[PDB]
């Protein structure tokens, strides 16, 4: 079958993957990164944790499609909820990512704007409309909408009602818009999956560290399931 | 001898390098990125802009590295002076370099700082010291010192003190950080070289545009004089 890139940002997040797919990985560095390639139901996979941010992600996915020839992308993390209806635990996937901190206000460009490029950052809907099938299907929530990323930790109601406001964004985190980019980029089918661990607020470092384990969990637990089904 | 990349961010910042060194070159199309596959006085040379900002500039970079096996990077373009002996046309390279608007504070870490990271980039001290070198022979000046790196163009004082009083920054551009960062990670020697075009102040946007050609061209012109000595 097709190559599997599967992808998240700290190491807690691929731990649960890992485990979950319980197959033997050959582990091989490149660029900073350990990459972990194994077989799975006739389909080789590669798993990864990028490190955390748009540099750390754009790197290691650029890697996956270049170095291992990966023929999808699948993310797996945790993410800071921007709207009520996505509680502690929930699952969403983007169904179009922007980068809110990219400001070239001062020529007149939208915020998120980039010359030669475009706001928002598509992915498969292919592969979100499965995960939906999925969920309706576990008879759990899946929320499709779309997810901001940036550099920064977002823990302010300032912050947040930005993001709402500018993207209407459902959920912050620091690497999904930059992976789906390079996917993009490539031509490369991307699924960027995220469970809620905090809300964003300032709260939110508390929140993270309380909720990271069972967050990565459940999201790792889905992106199998989606696995299973490719 | 060894193969050489070279980047820009813009169009405008590498037009000038494919005109000085007038060899032919080969377009290559990868990722969103127009490669030019050229060789100049036995060295193969790879000449490309990435598009501006961070992601475009890591997954160049690391498409340069991993798909052209490249040996070194210079990165030629225009910045904003964060210090008033850096004038308008001024050159300067980066002994080091940090991403700016980097902000993990919420979990305590210093600003610029992600986990499994360092704040400062290296560049190559060879590299920079034959810059050095060239610039004392031509009779120019040029500054050695700290490049700060994000995903903003900044156009006021408030920022502008910032990068000085947290980085104690030289200079300001969207690009330098994340190219001398994926070199790290690839144990690629990398230079960073920058020609002033604006004062990073609330007059840069205009400032930038009427001098971006000239500025450009001192930069490419100097990068030709380094690639003429390696
Ligand atoms: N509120 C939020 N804002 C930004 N990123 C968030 C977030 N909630 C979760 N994330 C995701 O989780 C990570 C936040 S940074 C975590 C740092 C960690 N506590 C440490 O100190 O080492 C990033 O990978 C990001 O994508
Ligand atoms: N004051 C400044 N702040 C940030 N980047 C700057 C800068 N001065 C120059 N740069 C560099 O020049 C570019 C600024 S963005 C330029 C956008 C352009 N005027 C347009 O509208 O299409 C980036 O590649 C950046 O690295
Ligand atoms: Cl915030
Ligand atoms: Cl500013």
């Amino acid at each position: 079958g097709q190559k599997i890139g599967i992808l998240g940002a700290m190491r807690e997040e691929i731990t649960p993957i890992l485990e979950l797919f319980g197959v033997d990985f050959e582990e091989i560095p490149l660029g900073g990164n350990v990459f972990h390639k194994g077989v799975y139901h006739n389909k080789e996979i590669i798993v990864a944790y990028s490190k955390i941010g748009k540099v750390h992600s754009t790197l290691t996915t650029t890697s996956m499609i270049l170095a291992f020839g990966v023929q999808k992308v699948l993310f797996s993390g945790v993410a800071g909820s921007l709207v009520k209806d996505l509680k502690i635990n929930d699952l969403l996937v983007a169904t179009q990512l922007v980068q809110h901190d990219v400001d070239l206000s001062a020529f007149d460009h939208p915020l998120g704007f980039i010359p030669e490029s475009a706001i928002f950052i598509e992915t498969s809907g292919s592969l979100n409309a499965l995960a939906k099938k999925i969920a309706n299907e576990q008879h759990i929530a899946l929320k499709e909408g779309v997810i901001a990323s940036g550099d920064q930790f977002v823990h302010s109601k300032e912050r947040k009602e930005f993001l709402v406001s500018e993207f209407k964004a459902s959920a912050v985190e620091m690497e999904g818009a930059s992976v789906a980019f390079v996917c993009q980029k490539f031509g490369v089918p991307c699924c960027v999956l995220r469970s809620i661990s905090n809300n964003a607020d300032e709260k939110a470092g508390m929140s993270f560290d309380e909720f990271l384990e069972k967050s990565a969990h459940t999201s790792a637990k889905f992106l199998k399931s989606m696995v299973d089904e490719l």
